[PDB]
Parts: structure tokens; sequence; C-alpha cells
């Protein structure tokens, strides 16, 4: 919804995210899946430069994507990872939504 919320739930400083610990936070509320992006805010923010408001952008470069997928109720997860391009929704040249992986919707 905003740059601040986007960072909190989609950017990570480590490849080994503690899913069971993170996902229980109110931001995630034990949702089925959440994909993290291993990168600093600057690199991610730059993807939205010169992008029309409320439109998506597909990155040219790849990122490692730590992903938490729920395996057992109510909040138990398995950590999965892969590498791929990311689709972000921009607003005022700032990412506010994680739109897709590999391509845009
Ligand atoms: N909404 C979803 C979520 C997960 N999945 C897939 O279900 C598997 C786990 O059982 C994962 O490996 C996913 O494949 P995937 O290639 O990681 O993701 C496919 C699509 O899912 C959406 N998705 C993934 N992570 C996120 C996330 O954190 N947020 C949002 N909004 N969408 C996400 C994107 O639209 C992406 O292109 C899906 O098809 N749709």
């Amino acid at each position: 919804q905003d740059w601040d919320t986007f960072q909190k739930k989609h950017l990570t400083d480590t490849k080994k995210v503690k899913c069971d610990v993170e996902m229980k936070k109110a931001l995630f509320d034990c949702k089925k899946t959440n994909t993290f992006i291993f990168a600093r805010p600057p690199r991610v923010q730059a993807l939205c430069k010169n992008i029309k408001n409320n439109t998506n952008v597909l990155s040219r470069d790849v990122f490692y994507l730590p992903q938490c997928n729920r395996k057992k109720l109510p909040c138990h997860y398995r950590l999965d990872g892969s590498t791929n391009t990311i689709c972000l929704t921009c607003m005022k040249e700032l990412p506010i939504h994680f739109a897709g992986v590999g391509k845009c919707p």
C-alpha cells in the first residue's frame, strides 16, 4: 500500500528468513504465502524510476527470492527459495505492491 509497508513485508537482509517467526506478525497474519526479496531498499526503489503511476514494472535483473509457504495450521511454514525477475507496482516512483515473479500480471 506504501513504500514503508512494502519494505517491511517484502525486503530482507538474509537468505535464511525465520518464516515461523516473521509470518506470525500482524503484517502477515499467517497468510498462505509471502515472497521476500533479498536486496537493499535503494536497488529495489530504483526499479520504479520513470514508471507511470499505478502501473507495474518487470525487472531486467534477477534477485534471490526467499519464500515462506504455509505447510501446517495455524502458522507453520517451510522456507523455499529461487531466483527470478520481479514485478512491482509503482506509485510516485516508489514500489508499493509485490505484483509478480517472472512476469507481470
Ligand atoms: N497468490 C499465489 C501465491 C503463491 N503461488 C504459488 O504457490 C507455490 C506455493 O504453494 C509457490 O511456489 C507459488 O509460485 P510462485 O512462482 O512463487 O508465485 C506465482 C505468483 O504468486 C504471486 N505471489 C507470490 N508471492 C507473493 C507475495 O508475497 N505477494 C503477492 N501479492 N503475490 C505473490 C505472484 O502473482 C506470482 O507471480 C501462486 O500461484 N499464487
